[PDB]
This record gives structure tokens, sequence and C-alpha cells, in this order.
């Protein structure tokens, strides 16, 4: 499955409980809430960029799948990572290997829907993305 597009918001699911198990204070959890970011994708090969993208904040990410990385998300929750990024079946899967137990995070695409699971500790977040044209 190749994953390049734009994916524009369509919703999210306890991103709250996410943002908890990061550490996040309630004071920008508060905004955090209020973003409704959408995902740009470049995957060509194994390489992929993955653009998080909203009216105030963007995060991206740069990977080879299957080659670790260190992800700096200091600006997110203050903490880098040794990432790494996988295919399992259809789903691409990450785990964040660090400080917060149980922190990674999966894609998988059906049509022009793209499912996103984000976990850390205890929190389960689900957001859902549409794919242009
Ligand atoms: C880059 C952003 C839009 C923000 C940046 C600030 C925080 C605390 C969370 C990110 C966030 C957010 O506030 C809401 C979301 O729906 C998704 C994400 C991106 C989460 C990063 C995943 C590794």
């Amino acid at each position: 499955p190749n994953l390049t597009g734009y994916y524009r918001f369509v919703s999210q699911k306890n991103m709250e409980d996410y943002l908890q198990a990061l550490n996040i204070s309630l004071a920008v959890r508060k905004i955090a809430l209020l973003l409704k970011p959408d995902k740009e994708i470049e995957h060509q090969g194994n390489h992929m960029t993955v653009r998080t993208l909203s009216t105030f904040r963007n995060y991206t990410v740069q990977f080879d799948v299957g080659v670790e990385f260190e992800e700096d998300l200091r600006s997110v929750d203050g903490r880098k990572c040794q990432t790494i990024v996988t295919w399992e079946e259809e789903h691409l899967v990450c785990v964040q290997k660090g400080e917060v137990p149980n922190r990674g995070w999966r894609h998988w695409l059906e049509g022009e829907m793209l499912y996103l699971e984000l976990t850390a500790r205890d929190a389960v977040c689900e957001q859902v993305f549409r794919k242009v044209r």
C-alpha cells in the first residue's frame, strides 16, 4: 500500500486520554483538542515523510521503513524516542521506545479513509482522515 496523499481530518476519539498519558498539561490539552489536523504523506519506495498539519502547529517525521531512528518529539511532549516503523500485514506500525511505556501508533488505509490509532501508557486514541480525490 502506497500511502502518498493529502488526508483531511474527519474525526477523533479519546485524544484527551492520549494527551494525558504523555503528560501534557491541562492548559495545553484544552487547545490541542480544538486542532483538527490533516496528514500529508510522501511515500517513495520505503522512505516516508509524514506531516501532521494544523492551523497552529506542524509536526513532521521522516523515516525508512525498518530502520530505527531518533525521533525528536520535544515540540510535542518534550521527549526523544528511539523509533521504528514496520509493515505488519497492511498496517504501518510504529513503536516509540523511551520513557513512556506502550507508546506508538498504527496507520491503515481503507479506500479514502486513513485510520490512525495512537497509544501511550493505558490510553488509546483513534483518528480518521479522508484522502482527497
Ligand atoms: C502537531 C500538532 C497538531 C500538535 C502539537 C502539540 C500537541 C501537544 C499535540 C499535537 C497534536 C494535536 O494537538 C492534536 C492532534 O489531533 C494530533 C497531534 C499530533 C500528535 C503527534 C503524534 C506523534
